[PDB]
């Protein structure tokens, strides 16, 4: 029955839509070792965010699955009879969710302590990482955009999915002729705004463009939005994630009654302070949790955030170069071979990162019998399932399938880059797999992945929901 599966995957594999690609497939089962099918296993290709599925191992076993970060408010002592204190400090140690909310939550805090005023400056401290912001070969005309984000110890995390380091923006039509109305969400009073966009008569084209134009700290909105549109919204970058984490903690405290009169930036704990008061503080949920909206939603910041975590914990030093070594040892403590491997970051987004199809398989079964197996597991997508939270990036794929349910894998999408890695857990065995496609000119070839998915899902002895 075994050479029929290989004769399908040959031909799936001949689709034009793989015109000069190269294309690694791997697949193997769990139980017995048995290698099932092999093409290109030992290339060397660029992951796209399989790379996470390393970095997540790497992760539970150096921080923990019981992990959990922290955030708080330091003065260089507690207030007094007058409610006063001077400088103020609020201190992230890498939680990649924290929201506003907590940020006000920790006012009231501040407030229910017997503050009432800051006749200081408010200072953001993020020191716990160093403030390399980007990687060296991430692409600048990337850097609007929520996936390249800027890395950062203190960060605002928005929305239920927590994209750190951004803001919303939102774009309302006026009458035919005015402006548009422009918001800049979170970064109102933060971010600079050169708003152009005009609005067109209505059922006319929308032809609006919201953009960061590099290196500065202005969201810039061209175009015509029609007079009849939906309103648009977008999320956009800022410039130092920290000091947005500050602006709005001014905020806050204002909100909560505390009266800050200096004036807000960046700035680490002077360390000529021997007791500092600590007057609030924030502890996120455990990392087995983080491991959901991360794992679920390919989000590129939390996974550069453990990286410089993972330096934190194996050397002192939230860094690249440091926590990137850290991921390299954790993979092997684990029995990965590493030599295929070229680690220059940790969510995928730089094309200076190496894997082999072989490698990822090999984690994949080291990873299976990991004491924090279930845990990795239940934080990959599942084929074909609606819940955004379940489902995550293949909930709209091989629906009405033999894969509907039942496979488990990380996906990854970049210009000439694409790959789909995971489980298919069967009564035929437990397979893994691993295709990795480098070099083609279309679409991502999405429909290959799904194909052969579905091939491996019956092979182990599946059938289509009806
Ligand atoms: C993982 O692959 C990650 N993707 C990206 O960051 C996309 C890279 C775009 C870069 C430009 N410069 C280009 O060259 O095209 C996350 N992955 C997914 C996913 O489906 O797995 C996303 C939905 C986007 S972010
Ligand atoms: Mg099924």
């Amino acid at each position: 029955r075994l050479t029929e599966l290989r004769e399908d995957i040959d031909a799936i594999l001949e689709d034009p839509a793989l015109e000069g690609a190269v294309s690694g497939v791997v697949v193997v089962d769990t139980a017995t070792g048995e290698e099932l099918y092999s093409r290109d296993g030992g290339e060397q290709l660029l992951p796209a965010s399989n790379m996470k599925l390393f970095t997540a191992a790497a992760a539970l076993e150096v921080l923990g699955a019981d992990h959990s970060f922290g955030t708080e408010v330091a003065a260089e002592s507690a207030p007094g009879r007058r409610g006063e204190v001077q400088d103020l400090y609020l201190v992230g140690r890498g939680d990649p969710t924290l929201s506003a909310e907590d940020l006000d939550a920790m006012a009231a805090e501040v407030a229910a302590s017997g503050v009432r005023t800051v006749r200081g400056d408010l200072y953001a401290d993020d020191t716990w990482f160093d403030s390399e912001r980007l990687v060296d070969d991430w692409w600048p005309e990337d850097e609007p955009y929520a996936y390249s984000a800027q890395i950062s110890a203190l960060t605002v995390a928005h929305g239920e999915r927590f994209d750190t380091g951004v803001t919303e923006v939102s774009v309302t039509p006026a009458a035919e002729g005015e402006p548009a109305d422009v918001d800049l969400g979170a970064a109102e009073g933060y971010a600079e705004l050169d708003n152009r966009a005009v609005t067109g008569a209505a059922g006319s084209a929308n032809t609006l463009v919201i953009d960061r134009p590099v290196g500065t700290n202005t969201i810039a909105v061209t175009g015509s939005l029609p007079a009849d549109a939906a309103p648009v919204t977008a999320l956009r970058t800022v410039d130092e994630p920290a000091a947005l984490a500050g602006h709005l903690f001014e905020e806050a405290l204002e909100s909560n009654g505390v009266t800050v009169k200096g004036d807000v930036g960046l700035g680490g704990v002077p360390a000529d302070w021997q007791d500092a008061e600590v007057l609030a503080d924030h502890t996120s949920a455990e990392l087995s949790e983080i491991l959901v909206p991360f794992m679920k939603f390919s989000n590129n910041g939390h996974a550069e955030m453990l990286v410089k975590s993972i330096g934190q914990e194996t050397a002192g030093a939230g860094t690249w170069d440091a926590g990137l070594v850290g991921v390299e040892e954790a993979l092997s403590g684990l029995g990965v071979d590493t030599a295929g491997l070229v680690l220059n970051d940790g969510s995928g987004l730089s094309r200076g990162n190496l894997v082999t199809a072989d490698t990822v398989v090999d984690l994949l079964g080291q990873a299976g019998s990991a004491p924090w197996a279930q845990t990795w597991s239940a934080s990959l997508p599942v084929a074909g399932e609606s819940d955004p939270f379940v489902g995550g990036t293949l909930a709209n794929r091989m629906r009405g399938t033999a894969a509907e349910g039942v496979v488990e894998a990380k996906t990854g999408t970049m210009s000439g880059v694409s790959a789909l890695s995971g489980y298919v857990p069967g009564p035929e065995g437990e397979l893994a797999f691993s295709i990795v496609n480098n070099g083609h000119s279309g679409p991502a070839p999405l429909a290959v992945q799904d194909a052969i998915a579905v091939r491996l899902a019956e092979y182990a002895g599946h059938q289509a929901p009806e």
